[PDB]
């Protein structure tokens, strides 16, 4: 199970499916999970945290892609910047 250091030391590929992985439960199955949440909340300076993963929902894009598209959007207006590529 990969984390990181930074959010910044990987992409926005990586991120999405580093949220998939919370969203699949890909880990250690339930610990990994807990911390695949908190380096989502640590990772990317973001807001949400707890908001951007799973109770955003009502007309919140909360999809395991739309999630990471919160980010997208407070680290797009926020003009974040900071992960990587490929």
């Amino acid at each position: 199970m990969e984390l990181k250091h930074s959010i910044s030391d990987y992409t926005e590929a990586e991120f999405l499916q580093l949220v998939t992985t919370i969203c699949n439960a890909d880990t250690s199955s339930e610990e990994e999970l807990v911390k695949l949440v908190t380096h989502f909340e640590e990772m990317t300076e973001h807001p949400s945290g707890s908001d951007l993963i799973y109770y955003p929902k009502e007309g919140d894009d909360d999809s395991p892609s739309g999630i990471v598209n919160t980010v997208k959007q407070w680290r797009a207006a926020n003009g974040k910047s900071g992960f990587k590529q490929g």
